[PDB]
């Protein structure tokens, strides 16, 4: 679990969808600051930032429950990268870019609750407008 999710990471940290392809699946969803992806839209992400060449560092993490949130320097924007893992796999991710700590915890306490990517997408347009 923990494996999946640090490898998810790498994944965004080295520029490698090859790795990412190996820990998603058909039906992981990810929204990515309000736009959404699934299965293996989540690879061509990674295509993306390969193919431009800023650097992400994951700088440090915490899991709470079983959502583990990363800390990413993207060369410095503060990306965030929030991860529900279920059965080995990743289910629900979450990514953000210089938002507010109380808008991690709210995000990170909806997708503890298994909240469908409909309602996580809604609650972010929310919050930022
Ligand atoms: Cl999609
Ligand atoms: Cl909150
Ligand atoms: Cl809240």
């Amino acid at each position: 679990e923990e494996k999946a999710a640090r490898l998810f990471i790498e994944a965004l940290e080295k520029g490698d969808p090859e790795l990412m392809r190996k820990v998603i699946s058909p039906d992981t969803e990810m929204l990515d600051n309000g736009r959404t992806f699934t299965g293996d839209e989540v690879v061509e992400y990674v295509k993306e930032i390969q193919k431009r060449g800023e650097q992400w560092h994951l700088r440090r993490y915490t899991k709470r429950g079983n959502v583990w949130l990363f800390e990413v320097q993207v060369d410095t924007e503060q990306w965030y990268v929030i991860i529900l893992v279920r059965n080995g796999r990743i289910k629900l991710v979450v990514i953000l870019t210089n938002v507010d700590e109380e808008i991690l915890k709210h995000m990170m306490e909806l997708m503890q609750r298994n909240v469908p990517i409909e309602e996580l997408r809604e609650q972010l347009e929310k919050m930022l407008s």
